[PDB]
């Protein structure tokens, strides 16, 4: 009924309909700025007068049951937002800034949103190597990437295919984000002492077949998780590394004996999210044949290649892009990578071995998908390196 | 609470009668799912209404001597169950999940369940070679394979035959599984610092003849185990490798110098369990000669080759399988292999020597049992990747 | 204090007891050249080298052994080691310095005496796992 209620209701509506992940309500010196994050990038949504800030912040706080009187400290909560047909769970954060409290609302995905592995975006050759890796009966499979590059989606996509009812599937998550039926899920509880490592150790007395480790971030968790792969369970675990090969060296640095890494690691998936060209303003462009050679492609790939980029329309808010698409780097462990691990070879040398044995780098997968007009050269060089 | 009690009793009794190894009491969104593991795979048992969860978890915590008040942290303990002819210990573990605590109950085997070596399922020629190795007066004999592949059964089967009253037999275990009479058993106790290595060092002052190391997980344990063998004790020890030759390279990788391996190691047994085809719905099948070729079957053999599967019937729960069977790959160390180790040859090179010397691989052993209809070919290929 | 250690320590003797091969069932074994090689023996030395064990007889139980014999590692401190102590180099570094200036290790000493039939190589290898 109030204007603030009406603005909050409207902007969540817009976020839902546009697949925005985050709403930012930012006090500035002489107004309030509201931005939506869509396909990973912020874009402007609207502007409010400074006088509208406390009414809007209150509406958010009430939603999450936060304290309106407390304005000098950060607060955070959740609300299940239900309006019209919309039924979305939201993470609500409030923070003091020099011009007032800032609000951030995150729209949380559900189990219904997890795709089957066939729609994960894998290129033809790498997808065959992918499902062979996830098909192994035991070992540790690492999934690596910076925040919001799709690690959880990939992880649970896999478990949707392989966590069959003849097996016990057990997760430890921080927090649990999806209700996946058929698997058993446990949330780390800091207040209680239920750390990652503490729960992992208990899983070994829980007759598991598949263990999912949401975060490997201390040495004990790294050692137990590798131990569970070695003894004969399938372990799917997430790591922050820039690279597939670096996940191997990271485990080492974290104190996992190299001979256990060689013995248990079945592979490493590195991934990123790139933006998809908007169809409705998609247009062909001509690339410099040279700029494709300096990026690494041979002349047969340059000969057929047509590029695309979005011009900017209402469907895409002028960006040229709508939605995102994954790009991958899949390291599958074979004998030669095992010997390199035992021999202490560097990340760089391990990468060379993986490539000679057929690993496509992140950039190479990116360019391939660019030559299919899925994304731009722009985006491939934005989100990758040599 | 009495209806809870009534249910724990019947599920434990049924698992025991059905030869289930594990009971899973799993709280879900709206109900409580209950599953039995039989022959390594899980089956549905029953479904409870979500209201029954706490009554059941409570019955089970009390049975194990666990704390009803503690629901935020995991708990484990042991259950000494007695109820008619049924006499079974259970390892009990409770664990917080999003929908409440999940309980797991593992049925523990006994000394009376441990077979004699002649009933381990060894093929004729391999059995004689096995008898040879386990009879050597000193050296380290390694039993390798993933979890639940029969390693402890084989291990205590051997000790049943060689652990005689004129020897001191001593084990270090995590935990001690069976109380075997005639044999000294010591449990890993980390709350007190008695680790695998700590015990193993102590054993060397215990005038042993036979030492059984339940698990060689770290480099210290590998070295003391090898020092035990080099000192003149016989050592039965368990490792996690995918085949026999890889046990040799793993000892090197863990820091045992090849000249120590070469002097200490008498043999490696890799093994797996495959499900056993249900006799009641067994059906002959005609093999794919492309497959039999690719698995190295001489066309002489491929001509008489028959394979088998269980159709799936009431007697095997529609699984096509009832019971399990073991498959082995026994690598016996001789002079040629001893040379290969000190010459630094790879696991692949060592295996090719062993095979030429007559060792059948895991796949070869399973293939030969599938050719008799003991198991399916599919089950053999699923445990030999 | 490392400076007090450097000024005072004149040497360190480390030792082990190995079992002694019985004299009445002693017998030759052809050693593997590779074993001796990886034990740091010169190829000239390998040419002649023979090893021994006890086959077991009435005079030694069944054991093949009777009595014990010592094997030695003698670290004699010089200016360089003194310098390494002051500096604070590790036990492994001191060991390689002392070995370079000519210190034989336990296993080298053990092998030498095994090459004369005092003990088996297995006894030596048993005693010298670092
Ligand atoms: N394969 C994919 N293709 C397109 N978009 C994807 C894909 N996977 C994930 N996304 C989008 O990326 C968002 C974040 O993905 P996800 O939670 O899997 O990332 P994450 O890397 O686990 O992030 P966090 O850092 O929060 O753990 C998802 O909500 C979804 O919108
Ligand atoms: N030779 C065999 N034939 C048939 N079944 C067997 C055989 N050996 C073991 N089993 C079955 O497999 C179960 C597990 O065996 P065992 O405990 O020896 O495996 P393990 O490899 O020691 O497992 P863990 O890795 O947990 O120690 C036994 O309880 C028994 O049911
Ligand atoms: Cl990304
Ligand atoms: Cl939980
Ligand atoms: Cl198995
Ligand atoms: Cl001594
Ligand atoms: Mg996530
Ligand atoms: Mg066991
Ligand atoms: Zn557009
Ligand atoms: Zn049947
Ligand atoms: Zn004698």
């Amino acid at each position: 009924e109030s204007a603030a209620q009406k603005f909050v209701k409207q902007v969540i509506r817009e976020a839902f309909l546009q697949d925005a992940s985050d709403i930012h309500i930012e006090p500035r010196q002489n107004d309030v700025q509201v931005r939506l994050r869509i396909d990973g990038a912020l874009r402007p949504y609207s502007t409010l007068p400074k006088g509208a800030l406390n009414a809007v912040i209150s509406v958010v706080k009430i939603m999450g049951g936060l304290n309106i009187a407390e304005k000098r400290l950060p607060q955070d909560g959740r609300v299940r937002y239900r309006e019209g047909a919309i039924d979305v769970d939201l993470r609500l954060s409030t923070l003091p800034t020099v011009y007032g409290e800032k609000a951030v609302m995150r729209l949380l995905k559900k189990a219904s949103d997890i795709p089957e592995i066939e729609d994960l975006g894998f290129a033809p050759g790498v997808f065959e190597r992918f499902k062979e890796v996830i098909s192994k009966p035991y070992g540790i499979f690492l999934i690596t990437g910076p925040t919001g590059s799709g690690k959880s989606f990939t992880t649970f996509s896999i478990l949707k295919r392989i966590a069959t009812p003849d097996k016990n599937t057990q997760t430890i998550e921080d927090p649990v984000e999806y209700e996946i039926p058929g698997i058993n899920q446990t949330q780390v509880n800091p207040q209680a002492g239920l750390t990652f490592a503490r729960a992992l150790r208990a899983f070994l007395r829980q007759d598991p077949d598949i263990i999912m480790v949401g975060e490997i971030r201390d040495s004990e968790t790294a050692k137990i998780a590798t131990e569970a792969a070695l003894t004969g369970h399938l372990v799917i675990a997430t790591l922050h590394t820039n690279d597939a090969a670096q996940a191997i060296t990271r485990l080492d640095e974290m104190g996992v004996e190299p001979f256990n890494i060689s013995a248990a690691l079945i592979g490493v998936l590195s991934q990123r999210l790139v933006r998809r060209v908007c169809e409705h303003c998609k247009v062909e462009v001509k690339p410099d044949p040279e700029t494709l050679r300096r990026l690494g492609l041979s002349e047969a790939e340059i000969q057929g290649a047509r590029l695309y980029k979005g011009m900017g329309c209402e469907r895409c808010g002028g960006t040229g892009y709508k939605g995102r698409y994954a790009i991958h780097e899949l390291l599958v462990v074979d004998d030669e990578i095992r010997h390199a691990i035992v021999a202490g070879k560097s990340a760089t040398e391990i990468k060379e071995i993986a490539r000679r044995k057929g690993m496509k780098t992140l950039r190479e997968d990116g360019l391939y998908k660019a030559l299919q007009g899925i994304t731009t050269l722009e985006e491939v060089l934005a989100r990758t390196i040599e």
